[PDB]
Parts: structure tokens; C-alpha cells; sequence
């Protein structure tokens, strides 16, 4: 990756479409207030200067969590990618580290199982539409669980810039 590009401790990106980017974006807004997960932005509100946005890593990079708005689109769009890079691939055995990969199961977007990869419909999936959005929000996202990732990425800082460096 970068060398020491703005780095922040942001708490976790949500990673959507342009399709589903106000859905997406509904939420992680709901999400620091309801529970209070700030800072929240969308991947359609990261800025940046010369760096491109078209980083599925980036969500996948100093964070605690990413929101995978599974769509039809949206999952031949990174699904396609991960053919082209296991990269991100790797992020779907949900690594403890410091990031996490939390796929939402958007409500406006029918999604079934049909559509949902093996891997993502394994794993601990975020959705609103279910009484227990609330509760996925706050143990995914919980404080006690914000420190681990806290410390996981303080960490990283260190054997990445030992030898490790992106």
C-alpha cells in the first residue's frame, strides 16, 4: 500500500454502491446516534487528494468493521475483484484483526441466499430489517470490542512499519 498516507482511527467504513449508497449511508447515520458508532462515514463520503476511492482495501484498512451492501451489482462488482485478488477474499475468513468484515443485508435491495456468497452468508451479517439490528450493532460494534480494534490497529502500526510496511 501507501507509506504514512492520512491515517485515522476511524471506527469502521461502510462499504456500498452507488445504487445503495443512500441505504448504506441511512444506516452508518442511525448508527452514531442510535448507538453512537462515530465516526461513521460512507464510502461515498471519503474524500481524498491524489489517491483513487476505488480501494476495497481501503475499507478493509485501519477500521473495525466494513459493511458489505451485498446487491446484485455490488456483489459481481467486488465479487468479480476478489477473482482478481484473494486480497480481499482473505477479509471473508472475518479476521479478528484490527478490521472486520461485517456483510449488511440491505431491506430496499432484495438479496437472497441464492445471491449471497457461502462465505459472507457464514459469517455474521449486519441487517435492519431483523429485530436484532440493534443487537448485532452493538456487539459488532460494541465499545468492548472498539478497544481490541484499537489496540489491534495501534498494533499494526507497528509490525507493518517493522517489517511488514504495506
Amino acid at each position: 500500500g501507501p507509506l504514512g498516507s492520512e491515517e485515522v482511527f476511524l471506527k469502521f467504513v461502510i462499504l456500498h454502491a452507488e445504487d445503495d449508497t443512500d441505504e448504506a449511508l441511512r444506516v452508518q447515520n442511525l448508527l452514531q446516534d442510535d448507538f453512537g458508532i462515530k465516526p461513521g462515514i460512507i464510502f461515498a463520503e471519503m474524500p481524498h487528494g491524489r489517491q483513487h476511492l476505488q480501494n476495497l482495501d481501503d475499507a478493509v484498512n485501519g477500521s473495525a468493521w466494513t459493511i458489505l451492501l451485498l446487491t446484485e451489482n455490488f456483489l459481481r462488482d467486488t465479487w468479480c475483484n476478489f477473482q482478481f485478488y484473494t486480497s480481499l477474499m482473505n477479509s471473508v475468513n472475518r479476521q479478528h484483526k484490527y478490521n472486520s468484515v461485517i456483510p449488511m443485508r440491505p431491506l430496499n435491495n432484495p438479496l437472497p441466499r441464492e445471491r449471497t456468497p457461502f462465505a459472507l452468508q457464514t459469517i455474521n451479517a449486519l441487517e435492519e430489517e431483523s429485530r436484532g439490528f440493534p443487537t448485532q450493532v452493538e456487539r459488532i460494534f460494541q465499545e468492548s470490542v472498539y478497544k481490541t480494534q484499537q489496540t489491534i490497529w495501534k498494533e499494526t502500526r507497528n509490525m507493518v512499519q517493522r517489517q511488514f510496511i504495506a
